[PDB]
């Protein structure tokens, strides 16, 4: 295998001189040399303090380059870093780290009052005790390179009850990083600029993005806070060839492009990739439209990492499985032998290879109602579409069934969204008649704007909705109960209305 | 690990009716759902006959669908091939199948009277009683897919006394596949073209050229014999998107480009790829001109695969390290630690991790000479310039060393190789004197053409050459002593001349 450190030890060598990290904003950069000089000392430090292998330590933290250095520091010690939302709850986060048994927790953030009061027995670490705008404290000589082994245990990241601490094992690493250049077309070199705009703390922010840079021998632009005109500026000043957003992100820099123009030159721009499942026709558009370099939608999840992708996508929704993939579409809730006949609708599962994730940690029934026979469900609802892609529809746990009929509220969803007046809209099956669940609409209203349940019907009805797709109430809001990092808690909402 | 047959597997599930295996010779295409059924029924019957898992397996014959069905039969079945150069003498396979110890042998050629009579106890098997121009002979039950272990054997490919048998694990193959995504910019897709110009019995061949075709759910266009207006006429039928050819293949095609015009169309080749370190200025000057697409130099070793590279190369010497490599350069004959001063000529050492050999069959002498502390030893002599990327000088065992100083024969053989009247030139050093060994030169003129000692000193001194590495003596001669493969016989040569 080729570890996180391993990728990392290897680009030094190949281009100790080079840009690895570049902090635009705090007028910092840092060759790969330099890199690895602040890893190896951080860790060293660490291990001064108590800290061994395979030990877990939590990292709750915006992105930073102080950050990027504790947790390489943290991998090359050898302990497994579990990287946690910083905008989850201090409850949440004291839980995690309790549920988590885990030795210490490297914060940014009264969120530290809270650990300490959770009970965890978690040695509390301020980010800037470790490292300040790339300078580390340095004590202790330096430590030994602990030995890995593919099916131990690497990174934890956490899902989207609470999020689940998904284990990932040092094998994974390689594909995790390697699918960014097979399906997206990155390849080697010093040319790779490579625009940190997505949260660390999530799979793509780590593996797709930071880790990538680094291991094609190129450069990871820092970006602490999202500011679109200030990204787009990045892109020209720096030379950016690949960024990886979320579809909100794209939203934003394609309009400030076209409220731009050649004001700002994105020549350098050569892949825009996203996951765009969720992705609305009218962004893509204006994503195409709008903003240069060749255009990837990409499927994945924290579980498996990537398993679908389209260059160039007409819709956000339709993608064919890469490199290291393999997929099916079986029955809902049967076994992973159970294909379906073209053209029906099932669940997405994939197999569970050398990227997949080994488990949840403390957590064997989730575990085995995910990791089945060598497959990890997805719990995403799709079909096979007559030109041979996969159609993503929706997960399992949103999809409402009224009168035996699979209805698809994201799809709906997407239609409404539409409707002059509105701002935000979720689509629930309430408990019910007609019968098992009736599609009801929950809409806020722009700033301003009365809605009607009449209106919207009359616009539904105008639209290429199938009739039993119809929204069969409204309940127009102000605001939708958003705690779960927004995403909706549909459950939540479902309990307030009824 | 993601083996061979996994990596051909998957592929099968994601592009089942896409055409895996063109002939446009045979006017055959096979799909590469139905390349599986054949790897799978050949498979079968061959376990059928007795053959068991990592029992060695020679393979002896020039490219073709057929021998493409049987390889990977052989490797899907769990036997290992032990693919020979059908180029080879009857008395030399004969005894590299006898000391492989090798269950059974594959040929398609007299040879097969040679093995019977070596003494080995290897079942002669003709490559047309297992399957003809796609069609197999089929019988058996399906088989089990055997278990495969990351340091397992996997393929036998020999090296460059006879040639030596090295063993390439089943870990090594991905990185030998994926180099050509990561250093060439080959990404996973249907769009995939790949000219099969380099032999089967070669790893690039092998891994770089079939598999890589297959894995990124692409077709491989096999090639029988070359020829060069055919081969670029397959490049424009075919729509070929990457050719890996040896530096005689693209003199070649160059020309044959050249003397055609925009008669061809050749827009859809993307990627030329080569092994060019001991590739002439003049060539790689008419590449440029007269091919299309990126052009890759690359360097690579059967024991380690690719080690370094160069997109759009000026001259074929100078290359840096890509994706999965790691190198030094140490003093000759010293240990992996002693690195050079910067400007010193030294050995390459590449680390051996995944990629790498794990020794040569029943030779573990020449193994320790070959791996050592991690490392793999190139036997390659090559300079850091100060533009930070590695020249290669030529090989240890050809440098002269005449009065201290290291002469590579290479260089000047470059330098003669353009005197007018001159069709072949060797150099060597005479077991001699001014001291140590003696620069001497051998010459093959052009058809009706003399040569003169005189001239060609004279020719040398108007040279670039500096004063110490200019011939001492000159041999013209009406041939080289060339029977491995040509490839001259260096030591021979000083033997008939001395
Ligand atoms: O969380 C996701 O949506 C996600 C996770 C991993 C990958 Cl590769 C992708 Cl493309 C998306
Ligand atoms: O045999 C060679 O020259 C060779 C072997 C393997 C590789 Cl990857 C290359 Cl680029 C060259």
């Amino acid at each position: 295998m080729q570890t996180v450190n391993e990728m990392l030890r290897r680009a030094a060598t190949r281009a100790p001189d080079h840009c690895a990290l570049a902090v635009p904003a705090r007028g910092l950069r840092l060759t790969h040399a330099e890199l690895r000089a602040r890893v190896e000392a951080v860790a060293a430090r660490l291990h001064a303090d108590g800290l061994r292998p395979q030990q877990r330590v939590a990292v709750v933290a915006p992105n930073s380059a102080d950050v990027v250095i504790a947790i390489l520091a943290l991998h090359r010690l050898g302990a497994v870093p579990a990287l946690l939302n910083p905008r989850l709850k201090s409850a949440e986060l004291a839980e995690l780290i309790k549920r988590g048994e885990m030795t210490a927790a490297v914060i940014a953030v009264q969120v530290a009052d809270a650990i300490f009061q959770s009970g965890s027995g978690a040695r509390i670490i301020f980010l800037g005790d470790l490292v300040r705008d790339g300078e580390p404290y340095s004590y202790g000589p330096p430590i030994e390179d602990p030995q890995r082994e593919p099916a131990q245990p690497a990174f934890i990241f956490y899902t989207s009850g609470l999020p689940k601490a998904a284990i990932i094992p040092q094998r994974a690493a390689e594909s995790r990083v390697l699918f960014m250049s097979t399906q997206v077309g990155l390849r080697h070199g010093r040319h790779n600029v490579v625009l940190g705009l997505m949260p660390l703390y999530h799979v793509v922010g780590f593996f797709a993005v930071l880790v990538a840079a680094l291991a094609l021998d190129g450069t990871y632009v820092v970006v602490e806070e999202f500011r679109p005109v200030d990204a787009l500026q990045l892109v020209q000043q720096e030379q950016v060839t690949s960024l990886f957003a979320t579809p909100t992100h794209l939203d934003a820099l394609a309009a400030a492009a076209a409220h731009a123009g050649s004001s700002l030159k994105l020549d350098s721009l050569r892949h825009v990739t996203f996951a765009g499942a969720t992705m609305p026709d009218a962004v893509l558009e204006t994503v195409h439209q709008h903003l240069p370099g060749e255009k990837v939608n990409a499927y994945g999840t924290t579980e498996a990492m990537n398993s679908l992708y389209m260059r160039q996508p007409k819709t956000g929704t339709e993608m064919a499985p890469g490199f290291f993939s393999e997929v099916r579409i079986v029955r809902i809730g049967g076994g992973v032998d159970e294909i379906v006949a073209n053209g029906e609708e099932g669940e997405l599962i994939v197999a569970a290879s050398d990227s997949a994730f080994v488990g949840y940690l403390n957590q064997p029934q989730a575990t085995a109602e995910k990791l089945q026979d060598g497959w990890y469900r997805t719990s995403d609802v799709a079909v096979w579409t007559p030109e041979g892609t996969v159609r993503i529809l929706g997960r399992v746990d949103d999809m409402i069934i009224s009168g035996g009929e699979n209805i698809h509220p994201s799809e709906i969803e997407r239609v409404l969204g539409t409707a002059p007046g509105v701002t935000e809209v979720v689509v629930i099956g309430l408990a019910d008649q007609r019968w098992g669940q009736s599609v009801t609409a929950c809409v806020v209203p722009r700033l301003g704007e009365t809605l009607s349940a009449d209106a919207l019907d009359t616009f539904c009805r105008s639209s290429e909705l199938a009739d039993f797709k119809r929204p069969k109430r409204y309940f127009i809001l102000d605001q939708l109960p958003k705690n779960a990092l927004n995403k909706v808690l549909r459950r939540q909402l479902v309990q307030q209305v009824s």
